[PDB]
């Protein structure tokens, strides 16, 4: 890559080391990550290079795929900061309420396009969501799942977190839908208001048992189904139901009511991204900008 002058690195990612970069023709400023392979899946290159076209404001832009050396490089826009690192700097105030709601605002937006294009994420996290300093928020990642699978570990043998994987997954599910990326979105929207993970597991059977104490285990009567899921057993523990006034406190009720939407067991009835743009929480939606000193 000498097409590229490498400025610093970002960070390890779930596939490879993550560079910035300075393209010397165009001066151009992006992200370069290398991509885990005796040459590389040629279902993978054709998969991967669909993903040139699935452009949107709330989408980190694919600028290019390169497969040489057997190695493969993805080329992406570049924004300076992640909202893992974001949320850990705003621990002791916390975000402010209008930017969690612009935020979760841009993300369904993010979510409703690639959905309506037939493309999901299925490992969103804070650390795939980047921020700039106009007030946008964007997501990073989408489609690459699909194309490489999800891991155990990572190349550099990081435990890949389970924090925001979707009950059907963790039960043996073998066809993902668009509802595992509410789902995680869901998850995600708790943990900026309340500035805690809202279940933080170690293991599969701790991340779903943690979602059972919170939510209640689920049977016939919540979801269709679920004691014919590949996983289930039926020496599971009957935890009751609690109430979202406790779970994600001080949230008002128009949050408390979507959050519940979009956590709902049945991945057939959990709302859909196009569904909740239009939820009364956004009745007074704003786009503030946050405070980045980089
Ligand atoms: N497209 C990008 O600009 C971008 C891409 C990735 N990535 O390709 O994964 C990434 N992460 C690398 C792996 C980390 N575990 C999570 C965040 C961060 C990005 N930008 C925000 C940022 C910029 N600079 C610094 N120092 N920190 C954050």
């Amino acid at each position: 890559m000498e097409n590229f002058q490498k400025v610093e690195k970002i960070g390890e990612g779930t596939y490879g080391v993550v560079y910035k970069a300075r393209n010397k023709l165009t001066g151009e400023v992006v992200a370069l990550k290398k991509i885990r392979t005796e040459g590389v899946p040629s279902t993978a290159i054709r998969e991967i290079s669909l993903l040139k076209e699935l452009n949107h404001p709330n989408i980190v832009k694919l600028l290019d795929v390169i497969h040489t050396e057997n190695k493969l490089y993805l080329v992406f826009e570049f924004l300076h900061q992640d909202l893992k690192k974001f949320m850990d700097a705003s621990a002791l105030t916390g975000i402010p309420l209008p930017l969690i709601k612009s935020y979760l605002f841009q993300l369904l937006q993010g979510l409703a396009f690639c959905h309506s294009h037939r493309v999901l994420h299925r490992d969103l996290k804070p650390q795939n969501l980047l921020i700039n300093t106009e007030g946008a928020i964007k997501l990073a990642d989408f489609g690459l799942a699909r194309a490489f699978g999800v891991p155990v570990r990572t190349y550099t043998h990081e435990v890949v977190t389970l924090w925001y994987r979707a009950p059907e997954i963790l039960l043996g599910c073998k066809y993902y839908s668009t509802a595992v990326d509410i789902w995680s979105l869901g998850c995600i929207f708790a943990e900026m208001v309340t500035r805690r993970a809202l279940f933080p597991g170690d293991s599969e059977i701790d991340q779903l048992f943690r979602i059972f104490r919170t939510l209640g285990t689920p049977d016939e009567v919540v979801w269709p189904g679920v004691t014919s899921m590949p996983d289930y057993k039926p020496s599971f523990p009957k935890w009751a139901r609690q109430d979202f006034s406790k779970v994600v406190p001080p949230l008002d009720e128009d949050g408390r009511s979507l959050l519940s939407q979009m956590l709902h067991y049945d991945p057939n009835k959990r709302i859909s991204a196009k569904a909740a743009l239009a939820h009364p929480f956004f009745q007074d939606v704003t786009k503030p900008v946050p405070h980045l000193r980089l």
